[PDB]
């Protein structure tokens, strides 16, 4: 535990999954093919992927003590994911969602139950021993609070040898304008196709060109575009692309996004080029889209 | 482990489905492949037999549920919910294959429409051989929700065999519900002292009222039986061997809040009333009152 772990900060959510033949028409009744529970949320799913990739990692997000959280915790621990930094709440419930996964094309429809659960705070983050970590990934959410956490990492970085920087990634996944300030932080910034489209952009290339001016100097902006693979753009101005690796049957895309991000991070943290990390990201996400859940992606 | 002494001839048993219903209230029905925020979510123990055991316990009857569950967090939730309602779950038939049934119910806040993703069918139903191993003496009434009928026929014959050996006051009374319009369930009409048939089933057989359903289906019940058909806001009818069609109007509450489980409230309250020794006409009326009270309340709290 000396700059050896990856940390992801974001949501952990109980995903109550129904696998169906066809997405139900409104006001109809359909019998699902199979049912399961999955530990979800973005940062949490990334830890699943990191752990399967063999990277020691740690999750940090809010949970309320409970049966739900007990299942989540057992799950994390079964994966060897570090929960030591979890910010336990005494107020609110563990969030949960119903996910209907369409077995015929892998589409996933998520009915999210937002609880009270208050977010991980600057002050929570204050308590964290940054020295454990080589890489810290932040799922954009409570921006102002996270901006301070990023400020904290910058701080700790300035006072360390180049050999001992903590690399930082950020994801701006959700269309809300609160998050747009997050583009300014981190060595790697992941911007979702949803965010990109919601800002008027029609492809990864366009989005990268359109938004690069918002990242910080030296940063790599990354934009995955579902079956069209993923693109990246660094300080050299050269657009990089990877085709997708679609499985012959796409059966489950829940967590595809997070699988790509974790795989990109893992690859970069292993010292691979951005081009190689973009391909690996698309490769692992493609493998994942052909399987239910996350086992067997490697 | 463990379980205390249940006095002989004391409990009412309901056999059938328990399911975890996840109910989400939404602004708009979600487009496929989107992520939406529901207005509210709740996890509720559901199922016809399961709902009836809740009502029985609230009415003051010792009651027991028998159905299938598999070990896991779903069953833990359901078992804790049964116990919170005072239901005896010692006869649960624990299974090694399949999932405890779980359903996803999306309610449009606009128009009240229910889209339902129903549980899978991986968990095996209680079988006749599971039933053979149950000591029946602690039960005074056994109610069977019609599901896997050809196995449930043998359970029913096992109860008949028990009853032929008992003195009249240790006979176990039996009821059956046929609530789903499935052909295999039709043979259950011929068993039980009390047979409940649903409006949806009556309508699927082409009957347009409770009167028409009872007169048209009474031929199918065993000699001496009472056939019972509730018809929502039009109240309910019963018909027994004397040929007299009995009726009670509904008792609609001031404002209708929640009709889910109304038909299970009615069922359980008719059984309870009959098991207390009341006449059919009294049970029919008591069933309509409790059910109509229920429809004015969220869930089952406050039904008596
Ligand atoms: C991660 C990317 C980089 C290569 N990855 C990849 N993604 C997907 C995929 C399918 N659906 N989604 C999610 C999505 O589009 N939406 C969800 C949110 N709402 C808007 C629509 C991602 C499929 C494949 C594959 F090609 F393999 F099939 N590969
Ligand atoms: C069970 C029947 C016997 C009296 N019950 C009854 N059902 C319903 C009802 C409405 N929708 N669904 C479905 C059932 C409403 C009422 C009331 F009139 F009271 F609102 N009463």
């Amino acid at each position: 535990p000396r700059g050896s772990q990856i940390l992801c900060v974001g949501l952990v959510v109980l995903d109550v999954i129904s696998l169906v033949d066809k997405y139900p028409k409104e006001d109809s009744e359909i019998r699902c093919l199979s049912q399961r529970w999955q530990r979800g949320g973005n940062a949490s799913n990334s830890c699943t992927v990191l752990s399967l990739l063999g990277a020691p990692c740690a999750f940090m997000g809010s949970m309320a003590p409970g049966h739900v959280a007990d299942f989540l915790v057992a799950d994390f621990r079964r994966r060897g994911v570090d929960v030591s930094q979890v910010a336990w709440q005494s107020k609110g419930d563990t969030p949960s969602s119903c996910c209907i996964i369409n077995n015929s094309n892998g589409n996933r429809t998520i009915v999210l139950h937002d609880t009270s659960l208050p977010d991980v705070s600057a002050t929570d983050f204050e308590k964290v021993d940054l020295t454990q970590f080589k890489w810290i990934h932040i799922e954009g959410r409570n921006a102002s609070e996270q901006v301070k956490m990023l400020q904290r990492i910058d701080a700790h970085n300035t006072r360390q040898p180049p050999e001992q920087k903590i690399r930082v990634s950020v994801e701006v996944e959700k269309p809300r304008e609160e998050l747009f300030q997050l583009f300014g932080y981190g060595d790697v910034v992941f911007v979702s196709k949803d965010v990109a489209k919601h800002l008027g952009f029609q492809s990864a290339e366009e989005a990268l060109r359109g938004l690069y001016g918002r990242v910080r100097k030296g940063a790599v902006l990354v934009c995955a575009w579902a079956e069209e693979g993923a693109d990246a753009l660094g300080p050299d101005g050269k657009l990089l692309h990877s085709d997708a690796f679609p499985p012959p049957r796409v059966v489950d895309t829940l967590g595809a996004g997070d699988t790509f991000n974790a795989s990109v991070i893992f690859s970069l943290s292993q010292g691979r080029s951005v081009q190689e990390a973009l391909r690996f990201g698309c490769q692992v996400a493609g493998k994942k889209c052909g399987l239910q859940g996350f086992d067997g992606i490697v």
